[PDB]
């Protein structure tokens, strides 16, 4: 990222307390007890962020201020003149829009478009929307529930309030489809990079025991590829082995082959492994059209509707994170034993790497080995 | 009641093997993720609760379940001419057995003569004495989506082992406070009438300190006639009046008293936030919601999931067990103190838990069993 947040101050939000957090540009460990209001602070974060402010209309408040990294400070205020709300979005540039509630309850209702392509125009003109952050709501077992999905989002602002931000969070039952044509489509970029080599190895043959020696090597090196007369021609050459510069040529071809062939892999290789990590006496992989599942070490496999809410949250979110800015995370801890609450921040730190990563876990137990992240909300009561 | 003693089950999924003795109340199994809890608990719910026929969905070699008072249940999956048949063989009685196909196009028939036979088979062996609740340990989709198509919509991400889910969601529950309300309200106003005409013919049929208790116990509004009149041989039926005064009360008391209970048992675990009832000025339309000590008022949906869990745990134990998961979303002090809370709510009944957390189980030490899956 680069604006991280610095201090949030919001002040009387659904009138009863006022709130003021300090955030570091690394992680923010926020640990609280149920009932603090951290899901909504949550929501306003991914409401200011994401240039959605909009869904303010929908919250009742006094004074929210946001203040960036840089120093870009967000001053909103909800007034009402003639028994009509407006809300008033004052940044520190100079620039301020104010519009009325009730015109986006309608818009709103529409969608069930004049104030949207003003709130876009103001937070394109400003340049609002350099950092987007993503948000991990505590309720993904709801987004199994209808099984990213689009209308989820309506479903849970349906049940949830307005205010609620967009929804894009991947379900087992999506992720299982996901796997299977990034597979299948690695496989044809395989395919692809075979006849592309092909066509260019051609050319250049066109224009030692060691390269032969090395060519054996290279001939026994599933990763097979899609399109299996290509494999057919390799096996000719494996044959042919067994049987100068353009050798050269071969050689260098066959080490792109092998090199493009784990780099297809290697990001589904690298989810596997994180995915790995945590499991024990199971293994998820990619057995063989594509077929992705669990697999035990009594040789027998299994479908993905076996795994446990534990291991879902696991799949859901190591999913959520190597497919990524700010990363919001609501309740990490659930449905978790403590060892795995205790090393899914360092998985997590270790694949997402480069971004203002918070957290709001309730189990303190997430927060082992960085303690010095750990803010402490507490509700100063109006 | 024939709470369970002994499950055993061979061979599981083709896995693994798994024998766990049960205590006759307060159940909490204490295991890390993976484990079968869950799977463990659908077995339960699908033996005790009746409703054999998801065993068909189910690949197993032998399932012994053991009750209170001796009554053994063997339930064994046996192939020999390509066809698997479940038999579920009782303790001194009859056994039945059918094909798993059958079982399977009796229940995509849904989507009669098999159903009727484990109805019967159930029912004349008296199978059905104690039936245990099943709350699911993804009740958040019981929020997202009683209610009868609920079990169909579990049983499609869950697998059709998976039995009936009868439990109670957020802003159901609501509504169900409120149909209560109402229906106290109604209770309320015929016994006004029926005591006024019980009264007025007890008065027509026939001590001062007496009198001023009476006066001082007086609380539509025809006791506040009565009472600006009492500031102002027979006297027996003076008595009379005082006691059905007295018994207006008690009546008023218990009308309340089943929601109040609940109430309570919001307002033990919530903090700086009280769940009550109030009255509209005008139509007196009961609203439910939050409380907050300013006076101001919100609806149910600005509570948080952990506020959810406990509304959702604290209703529906009081509707009188097998519970999945009663952590989740949990602060350490309401897992610390959500056992004890229920079981003055669910006494009587064997509440079976399975935690993953052992903040839970504190207190109750001595009946945590780990659960361990012994791999064939």
């Amino acid at each position: 990222a680069i604006r991280t947040i610095s201090k949030i101050e919001l002040s009387k939000i659904h009138n009863r307390y006022n709130l003021t957090v300090d955030f570091f540009n690394d992680l923010n460990v926020i640990h609280g007890k149920n009932g603090a209001g951290k899901s909504t602070l949550i929501h306003v974060i991914a409401n200011i962020v994401n240039g959605d402010f909009i869904r303010f209309a929908f919250l009742i408040f006094e004074e929210i201020k946001a203040t960036y990294s840089d120093g870009l400070k967000i001053v909103i205020r909800r007034d009402k003149i003639d028994e009509q709300s407006f809300i008033s979005v004052t940044l520190s540039n100079g620039k301020y829009i104010k519009f009325a509630v009730g015109e986006a309850m309608a818009t709103v209702r529409e969608i069930e478009s004049m104030l949207a392509m003003d709130i876009d125009k103001f937070v394109k003109e400003n340049e609002l929307q350099k950092v987007r952050a993503s948000y991990f709501p505590a309720f993904r077992t709801m987004l199994e529930a209808w099984s990213y999905n689009r209308k989820a989002s309506a479903f849970a602002r349906e049940l949830f309030g307005q205010f609620l931000p967009s929804i894009n969070y991947p379900s087992p039952m999506e992720i299982e489809d996901r796997l299977r044509e990034e597979i299948r489509r690695a496989q044809l970029g395989i395919a692809a990079y075979e006849s592309r080599t092909f066509s260019e190895s051609f050319v250049k043959v066109f224009s030692t025991g060691e390269l032969l020696k090395e060519i054996e090597g290279l001939a026994i090196a599933i990763k097979n590829g899609y399109y299996a007369e290509y494999s057919k021609v390799y096996e000719e050459i494996r044959s042919l082995i067994n049987r100068s510069g353009a050798l050269v040529v071969y050689r260098d071809a066959l080490r792109d082959r092998q090199d493009y062939q784990e780099k297809a892999f290697s990001e589904i290789d690298n989810y596997m492994s994180s995915v790995n990590s945590f499991l024990e006496d199971k293994e998820m992989a990619y057995d063989f059209y594509p077929k992705v599942g669990l697999k035990f070490p009594d040789g027998s496999w299994s479908p993905i509707r076996v795994l446990s809410s534990g291991e879902r949250q696991l799949l859901t979110m190591l999913y959520a994170a190597s497919k990524m800015a700010i990363v919001l995370i609501d309740e990490p801890e659930i449905s978790l034993h403590i060892d795995w609450q205790e090393d899914l921040l360092k998985r997590m730190l270790s694949q997402l790497s480069g971004r203002q990563i918070i957290v709001c876990t309730h189990s303190p137990s997430i927060a082992t080995g960085y303690e010095d992240f750990m803010i402490n909300i507490s509700p100063e009561f109006i």
